[PDB]
């Protein structure tokens, strides 16, 4: 006989089933796989179907296991001869297998709050359902959230495609000076439409006659354009997760004239366990597994309705999670004392404003305060920023809702006004720089639209608005996502993106102007040979040769609406010169690995470009011992190896720009030591440098109206000082190819703030190698970020498709 | 029917055994590489081990021995000995006197000559107690020509369930065949730790796997009516750490590709030359060690000649240990080149046994161990004695302080005693007549005879100077025959060796409000008339002496009554020989640090003194050995301390000064006395940084000091001996975070 139904029970029969049988040799021959191996295996087998229920077992195959919800993975397959969704081998859904009632597969946006990308990297092997969606769907190791990395801003960005600065919800707590009211999830203000700007996707769907069923989502229980989703629930976090899923499974079974084509679904885990117990806790592993089973519940649900090959699922997260520490909490009362005149939004992305509402608010002198708090301590883990001086990549300035004074915290650090304001400091948190690795987010696309088993590089969550529009078949509202940049996630792209066209025609700068005295004493070192003037008759039509050497990927295209531009060709660079501003908009050149460039001194030597109008600010006299500002070169002076003298063309008046002395430190180091290194390390490097004007800090190139207003007079001469300086490095992926012959491109891009001091960098004690390189890295940006803020368009002549180039251009590296 | 894990906690005050069992046996259950932290973080995924913890006696960390490897620690647990003593110093090792190498994969594994000391099953055998070891290091070997009564030759392929069923069956054997001691050994979570790293899915799985097997056993014992009649020690050998190819040091960078040296790769790497064993002793490791010292700005490895490793590690006294060892920073590892090392991405261990992630698991559950008691960290060598007390065995001589774990037990078997004095407490009458020491003292300084006349005014109050100096009892001299005076002064008590003409210890109390003088006191000594005048007590001897200087065991800047310098501190009985370079360390420690600790702890009590361990066996040197290591410096015979010890003590309650503690707080250090400071690679650094780092590295147990000096502290304290044995054996964990 067997031990079935007799495990550790009785002895009378010829063979025993109790622990005494091993010493005696009395064991029934299945005692091991009937009563012992179930004590520490989690998987059913032929011996266990219809077993006696025992507590000792990890996992049950007893018939009564369905009621208690403790069956094994394979209780369905082994003991009931049919499988769960998770168990079925991967299959390629090239065309959607739908029921006859369904005219096309709907999309479901399933959000797991605080599911940091890393959870799946590390704990993937404890999460077979989500792992199957990943392996059978389209995955990315990181999806970049928006700053601040909080729940409301990001959830609303996903469904709008907008930056928080634009869509209105900049944090779960915020105050508006023009409404004179505060926003809070716990408040009634939550349901006031005036907060939620932009167009959410369900409103987009409504305007184009597509139904929507949102179980939970930020915004969906609000009349945004006087429009709610067709089905929707007012937020109540107490509603068990299973109800949430059953309810959407039921909405899917509704008749077609009642049935949504778009769905959302939202769970508060693993976020909740993330705060209470931290991201490396037992409680999070439990929350993770809990949520994996609920994603499984849904998949079986869809499998039971014959929809599991007829649904486009985006499984997604708002932000990641990080471990807090009472040892990594900054309190301002230390530098300020206990003060009553300021409110601080505590956290890693802390913001500050004065108490008076809103009379004191604008004229409070935040500059003074910000300076007070700057560089107080040796390795300060917080840095005060007036919001237009935050990094442009964060896109966190253009809103009254955002306070004038913000704080940037180092990873793991948080700020409050004092110990009483903050939450408990030992908790998990989020909100930090959206490029920190632990703030990265989850994205898996699975369905008949998404490629199977495709892994892709990180993209920002604002790109998803357009994707869901393409999936639902909707014309997207204007957003900050580059339409078509995610085509590589899809089997068959709906949208084919185009390069933007140049607005106008270009003007001619011919060599006309007569030489004036610029008032420069040039060294004997410099080589302005009489013949130099000939060089000015070089044109771009000097096909490739020098033209290709300067702009091998195509020349930047001017998108500025009406803006008079010359293309000035030189031997080793090409300048795009604005006649409107009498200033170069960009210079483009290629530093080959073997190229040298001289550290001879070129103080006070300028060469009047005869092709352009002579401004009083092109003259050396203007800067001669000028304490207020100086000038800089968009292309460094480089050496002619055969003569061993410098290319004078770099000293042309069309190659200079206004530049604070302090910034020159950054600009010098970048060119003197760094650009040489990158050239060496990448087998050559291609540069496009240029000034930037974003005085309204809206992240986009300034109107000519706005430029007028921000011109200033310095030596009784009108001059316009760049808000930032941009640079776009480009080289081949294959180190065997120089930038003039890349098969595929590698792109870095920066938008360096142009500030008249360097307090941002707290230089005292440091070395330039340390602090300048740190500053570049902090102000790293997307190529697209440059494009938006300058009105230029790169890489247009490249053989690659536009959607390919849109990936290259929207990319940004993750920190750590 | 409930399983064991399911049943409510119950207090087993007396063991409920079957009639066949006359007393509860003990089972030593080892989970390899189960780092203490696994239970801290993943406890809520481990209900069985969590129940044992909550219903038993737990410690958040059990300190393993250095190096934190599998064989050394497993054998230390069952011996109570340091690896330097018990012979197994690593899983791979070479002996010059046997001219053979030891390897787990080798046949040498079974050679008895490697396994020194007495394992507990051999102890049991000698005292007629049977033993069943399922797996353990040593147990498949004839140590004293003795094997355990039941034993298995190691085979890691044997499934874990067989291992447990087999012990459960041995428990059911007839009493004349049945073991009273059992071991049981699993290779997880260690294996998953290496392959996939601590903090991987695979480790969580391994952890849960092992939790269920501990559960299998508990149900097993519950089915035999033994689950209230068994003393279980659930234990681990060491912890685990994540490796990285970015944190691997390769010596070929500084040496080139050389064929004349072998390196044991890892975090506790050791080096010896290839020739076996002709080149081995006369290779000049000094030169090499210096070559490799301070080569790079934040070097994460540091070469050590093995007697200069920290004394707390107890890792020098063995031929098996190579002359040149390396100390690595947390997470770092060293090899000769990329080819020697294992794959660098793996998990590893072996690092400093005070790193947090090397800490180990210990849970005691049974009718002997308190239920739901959490205790402070202890070292695994303490377990030998505990298991002797549990099995009822007289323990072989080990390095564990017998009785220091009594607080883990409901009813202690052993009541420890303070060791009695054996040195010869001789008189020192004030007899010596004043010679010229050749010191030009400043006018600033106050002379000695006046010092009492000076003394009365502002100083009148009645209070006790003996208690003010040694409030916890005076150190007791355990040195076998050693002539000692107790020299009383106003603010300190010096225990003065007449044999060495040198103070063995000075004891004093720096009260929070004690004034600290800023006066300059160069070249001023006061001949103590109570002691014999040595030529080495004279200032002239050190006058512009480049070779060495002297130092004070009690700072002269410390002074209760005034802004002036304490004259009694400049007595010739308060000085010791001291390299100029070490003075940097010693000055900072007293000028800035001691003041701070005094402030931060509402006063501080100090006991400083020299140390002589020339044979580097961790114990006070024989007078024979001291003779041999004497040297002549200014044509004068002098013996230079190998280390300097210091023992700080203050109250736990900050409201109490050290003279009135209810409970004590103890730090202790054994600072190496080296003639340069290359250990600290000072260039570029500040003293605050590098001196404080050095103290921390050379922190030690109070007991470590006791062993190496022959002194015995805190004897007059009201607390029991076993209480004080906790205080004395304690050491802080280096927190990673
Ligand atoms: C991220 O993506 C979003 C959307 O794609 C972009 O946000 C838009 O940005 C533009 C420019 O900042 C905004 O356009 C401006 O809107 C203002 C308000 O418009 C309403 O209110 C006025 C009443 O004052 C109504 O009359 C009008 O019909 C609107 O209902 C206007 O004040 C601005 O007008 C200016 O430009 C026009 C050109 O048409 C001039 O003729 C005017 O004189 C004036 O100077 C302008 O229209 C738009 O509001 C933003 N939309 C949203 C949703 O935020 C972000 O720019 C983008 N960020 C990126 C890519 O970095
Ligand atoms: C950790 O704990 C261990 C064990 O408790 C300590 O190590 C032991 O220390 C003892 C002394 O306490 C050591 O004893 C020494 O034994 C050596 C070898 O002795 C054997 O061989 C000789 C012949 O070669 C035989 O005659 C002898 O009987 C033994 O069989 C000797 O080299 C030593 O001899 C010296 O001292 C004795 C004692 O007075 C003199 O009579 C001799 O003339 C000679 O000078 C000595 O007897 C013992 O080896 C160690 N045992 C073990 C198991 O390691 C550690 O010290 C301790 N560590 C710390 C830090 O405290
Ligand atoms: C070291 O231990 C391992 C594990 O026990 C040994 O491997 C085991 O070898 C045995 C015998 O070769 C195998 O046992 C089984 O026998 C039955 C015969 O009816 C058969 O049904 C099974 O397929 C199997 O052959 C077994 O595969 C294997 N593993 C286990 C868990 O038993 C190994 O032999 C030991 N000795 C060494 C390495 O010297
Ligand atoms: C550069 O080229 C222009 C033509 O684009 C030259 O212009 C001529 O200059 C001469 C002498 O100054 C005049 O007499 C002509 O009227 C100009 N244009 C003609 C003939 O087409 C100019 O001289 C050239 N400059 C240099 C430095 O080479
Ligand atoms: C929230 O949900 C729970 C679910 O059981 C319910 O009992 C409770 O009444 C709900 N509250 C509101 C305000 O809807
Ligand atoms: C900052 O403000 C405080 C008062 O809040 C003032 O005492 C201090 O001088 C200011 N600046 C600095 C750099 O300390
Ligand atoms: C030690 O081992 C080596 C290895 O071959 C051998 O050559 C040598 O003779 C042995 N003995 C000595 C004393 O070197
Ligand atoms: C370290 O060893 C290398 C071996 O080539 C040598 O060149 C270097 O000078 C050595 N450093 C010393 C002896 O200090
Ligand atoms: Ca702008
Ligand atoms: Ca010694
Ligand atoms: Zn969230
Ligand atoms: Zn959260
Ligand atoms: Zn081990
Ligand atoms: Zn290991």
């Amino acid at each position: 006989k067997s031990c079935k139904g007799r495990c550790f029970e009785r002895t009378f029969s010829n063979c025993r089933c109790d622990a005494a049988c091993v010493s005696l040799g009395n064991c029934c021959l299945d005692f091991q796989e009937t009563c012992v191996e179930p004590t520490h295996i989690w998987t059913c087998n032929k011996f266990r179907c219809g077993e006696k229920r025992l507590s000792r077992f990890v996992c049950s195959c007893a018939d009564d296991c369905k009621t208690h919800n403790d069956c094994c993975i394979n209780y369905s397959s082994v003991c009931q001869d049919k499988k769960s969704w998770v168990e079925e081998t991967c299959e390629s859904i090239d065309t959607p297998e739908c029921p006859a009632e369904f005219e096309s597969p709907p999309t479901l946006l399933f959000s797991l709050d605080g599911f940091r990308a890393e959870y799946l990297h590390t704990w993937g092997g404890l999460l077979p359902v989500i792992s199957k969606l990943k392996n059978c769907g389209t995955y990315t190791k990181n999806m970049r959230p928006m700053y601040p990395t909080k729940t409301f801003p990001n959830h609303y960005s996903i469904v709008t495609g907008l930056y928080p600065e634009s869509h209105g919800i900049i944090d779960n707590k915020m105050y508006d000076p023009k409404m004179n009211a505060s926003f809070s999830l716990k408040s009634k203000e939550k349901f006031n439409p005036l907060w939620y700007k932009g167009q959410p996707i369900w409103v987009t769907a409504n305007h184009q006659e597509v139904k929507s069923g949102t179980y939970f989502w930020p915004g969906s229980d609000v009349e945004i354009d006087g429009i709610l989703p067709d089905i929707y629930k007012v937020y109540n976090g107490s509603v068990p997760f299973e109800e949430r899923i059953l309810a959407v499974l039921e909405w899917l079974q509704l008749p077609s004239h009642e049935r949504p084509h778009f769905y959302t679904l939202y769970l508060e885990e693993p976020d909740s366990s993330g705060h209470s117990h931290g991201p490396v806790s037992s409680e999070v592993i439990k929350a993770l597994q809990k949520v994996d089973r609920l994603v499984g519940m849904l998949m079986d649900g869809l499998k039971d309705l014959g929809l599991d090959k007829c649904l486009n699922l985006i499984l997604i997260s708002d932000h990641g999670m990080e471990q807090g520490s009472c040892k990594k909490y900054v309190y301002l009362n230390k530098y300020l004392g206990d003060v009553n005149n300021v409110k601080v939004v505590y956290g890693p992305a802390a913001r500050l404003r004065p108490t008076d509402v809103p009379e004191t608010y604008y004229s409070f002198n935040y500059e003074a305060l910000a300076k007070n708090l700057s560089c107080r301590e040796p390795n300060q883990h917080f840095r005060p920023y007036l919001k237009p001086f935050l990094p442009k990549r964060l896109h966190f300035a253009k809103s009254d809702r955002i306070e004038p004074l913000t704080f940037y915290l180092d990873p793991q650090w948080q700020l409050a006004l004092n110990p009483s304001e903050r939450k408990y400091c030992g908790s998990g948190f989020h909100g930090s720089d959206n490029l920190f690795s632990n703030m990265q987010a989850l994205f898996i696309g699975y369905g008949p639209a998404f490629k199977h088993g495709a892994e892709v590089d990180s993209f920002e969550n604002i790109e998803v608005y357009n994707l869901m529009c393409d999936l639902l078949g909707l014309i997207p509202a204007p957003n900050n996502g580059s339409h078509g940049s995610l085509n590589h996630l899809l089997k068959k792209p709906i949208y084919n993106p185009s390069h933007p066209k140049e607005e106008g025609f270009l003007s001619q700068c011919p060599i006309k102007s007569t030489s004036n005295d610029l008032g420069c004493t040039c060294d004997p070192w410099i080589v302005p040979i009489k013949d130099f003037e000939k060089q000015l008759n070089l044109t771009t039509e000097d096909v490739d040769d020098i033209y290709h050497m300067t702009v091998p990927y195509g020349r930047p295209r001017i998108l500025l609406k009406q803006h008079h531009v010359c293309l000035l060709q030189q031997q080793q660079f090409l300048t795009g010169y604005s006649l409107d501003l009498l200033m170069p908009l960009w210079a483009s050149y290629t530093f080959l690995r073997n190229d040298q460039f001289s550290r001879d001194d070129f103080s006070n030597c300028l060469y009047q470009d005869l092709r352009i109008p002579l401004s009083p600010v092109h003259k050396c006299s203007y800067y001669k011992s000028n304490s207020k500002l100086s000038y800089g070169f968009l292309t460094p002076p480089r050496l002619n190896r055969v003569s061993n003298h410098i290319y004078s063309e770099a000293l042309l008046t069309s190659n200079i720009v206004p530049m604070y002395q302090s910034f020159q430190v950054i600009w010098h180091y970048l060119h003197d030591t760094l650009l040489q290194r990158y050239a060496h390390e990448r087998n050559g490097i291609n540069v496009v440098s240029g000034p930037v004007f974003d005085f309204d800090y809206d992240g986009r190139y300034d109107s000519l109206e706005i430029l007028k207003q921000n011109s200033r007079v310095i030596r009784s001469q009108e001059i316009l000082i760049p808000t930032h300086f941009f640079i776009v490095l480009t080289s081949c992926k294959q180190l065997s190819e120089t930038p003039l012959e890349c098969s595929a491109l590698e792109s870095s891009a920066y938008i360096l703030p142009h500030r008249p001091d360097n307090i941002e960098s707290c230089t005292h004690g440091k070395r330039e190698s340390s602090w300048v390189e740190e500053l570049l890295t902090l102000h790293r940006a997307r190529v697209t970020d440059v494009e938006l803020i300058t009105g230029l368009s790169f890489y247009q002549d490249r053989q690659e498709s536009v959607s390919e180039l849109l990936r290259l251009k929207t990319h940004l590296p993750i920190f750590s």
